[PDB]
């Protein structure tokens, strides 16, 4: 008997699902995947439900100011998003203290601009919580109501909970390999060497993107084996693979990303106006994605701004991870020109076909330069043979205008000729995540 309460408004997309009145009471049965079967209270008939729309009644997951799952870094991004105000806040699980909590509050000063301050919410041994010992509370709800009435030592008085959008409905049960007929291709987004990309509708109810691979470009079995690894690479900064059509021409089905590639974005009216701290935040988002790929012993093989996608809310998501591996070299793909771009590719990958996480690190440094130049071609003024020979003699792209020296230093580290000398994405992540907050403490010590 596990009791669970609803949270959002959702009607059955399928024919087996129930209703959500933004408030209800349910009791879960089986807990496989992201769809759960639950015994509900309207009234004595049930079915399957999306797990991300519900929560246990005991935990704080029901509270509007609590954000389960998210990181410190993501708390900051969420809060600094447009639509939030001074003293906007959230409570989340602590990162550096298991079982305890953290308060994140949107702040402002003329000297540092918009910032997010973090406070340790310590738990008392016999029940209750405090930030400062002189002010303890039975519940986190009491803590919140307290600091809503006055800052009492915090940077700001709490105003309203961090805004949040209703999450993506989880993908249909056991719909990994789907029929081609289940997709309606509505708008061609782009045409490339080995396939096209379409905006499309799945089963007349869900917006997706579909990459349609050219006949001759991939083998069904080799692709499916690889895709079965790709789908498990689940992370906020990787684009999500929903499903595949396992019949030539092979279709790849993913979440749709409203702002297209980061390269397109940086070259748009809107993206060309992003300020440098936002550019650095894109870099950090990609580094986080790559550190996950690195921790999972996977290889991207074609990391560049063109293969980064951008959401409506400016989340960067890595796409085409691993795809280059299963694009075949034959008479068909050959008449399409270069398989990989020389200017983005590590020298050992070019010279010997040695693709590793370390050649991805090389590509990342190039991507960094693409970002800070808003999508300029690498090595301007140079041919491909000229780039290769210059690189062999220690030439590296010089630092451009409007590039912080520490960002350049990171690029130069990525561009070591010997791969073992290049940093880890775990390192790159940490430096970029803390780029502007290096000489600052994690949490504020409130008297
Ligand atoms: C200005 C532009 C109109 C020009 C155009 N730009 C193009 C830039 C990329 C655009 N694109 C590509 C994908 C995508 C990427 C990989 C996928 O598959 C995989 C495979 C393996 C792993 C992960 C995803 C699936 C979808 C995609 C998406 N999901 N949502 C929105 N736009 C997308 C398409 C236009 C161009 N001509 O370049």
């Amino acid at each position: 008997r596990i009791i669970v309460v609803a949270l959002y408004d959702y009607e059955a997309i399928h024919h087996e699902d129930l209703s959500f009145q933004k408030g209800d009471q349910m009791v879960v049965l089986e807990e496989s995947g992201e769809w759960w079967k639950a015994r509900s209270l309207a009234t004595r008939k049930e079915g399957y439900i999306p797990s991300n729309y519900v929560a246990r009644v005991d935990s704080l997951e029901t509270e509007e100011w609590f954000f389960k799952g998210i990181s410190r870094k993501d708390a900051e991004r969420q809060l600094l998003a447009p639509g939030n105000m001074l003293g906007s806040f959230m409570i989340r699980d602590s990162e550096t203290t298991k079982g305890s909590y953290s308060l994140s509050v949107r702040d402002y000063d003329p000297r540092q601009g918009d910032t997010v301050k973090h406070y340790k919410i310590r738990t008392l041994d016999n029940g209750g919580f405090y930030i400062s010992p002189r002010s303890t509370f039975s519940t986190l709800q009491e803590l919140v109501d307290h600091y809503k009435k006055g800052n009492d030592g915090l940077c700001q008085k709490l105003s309203v909970p961090c805004m949040s959008s209703k999450p993506q409905k989880p993908w249909e049960k056991d719909a990994w390999e789907i029929p081609r007929e289940s997709l309606k291709l509505e708008k061609k987004l782009g045409a490339g060497q080995f396939g096209e990309v379409w905006m499309a509708t799945y089963n007349k109810h869900t917006k997706v993107a579909v990459k349609t691979m050219k006949p001759g470009s991939m083998s069904v079995e080799a692709f499916l084996a690889e895709a079965n690894v790709m789908k498990t690479l689940q992370h906020d900064k990787l684009v999500k693979l929903h499903a595949v059509v396992t019949k030539e021409p092979i279709y790849i089905i993913t979440e749709f990303m409203a702002k297209g590639s980061l390269l397109d974005f940086l070259k748009s009216d809107e993206g060309s106006k992003q300020p440098l701290p936002k550019l650095i935040d894109f870099s950090a988002q990609i580094a986080e994605g790559m550190a996950f790929i690195e921790q999972r012993n996977y290889i991207h093989r074609d990391l560049r701004a063109a293969n980064i996608l951008v959401s409506a809310s400016l989340v960067c998501k890595i796409a085409d991870f691993g795809l280059a591996r299963v694009i075949e070299d034959n008479e068909y793909t050959a008449r399409e020109g270069a398989k990989f771009p020389i200017k983005w590719t590590a020298p050992e990958a070019i010279n010997f076909g040695s693709f590793t996480i370390k050649s991805d690190v090389w590509s990342f440094g190039i991507l960094l330069m693409e970002i800070v130049t808003y999508g300029r071609i690498p090595y301007p003024g140079m041919s491909n043979p000229e780039v290769i020979r210059a690189l062999e003699r220690g030439y590296r792209m010089p630092r451009p205008e409007n590039c912080p020296e520490e960002l350049y230093n990171i690029m130069m580290r990525c561009w070591k000729n010997r791969p073992e000398e290049r940093p880890t994405f775990e390192y790159i992540q940490s430096v970029l995540d803390d780029f502007y907050t290096a000489t600052e403490s994690q949490y504020e010590e409130i008297p």
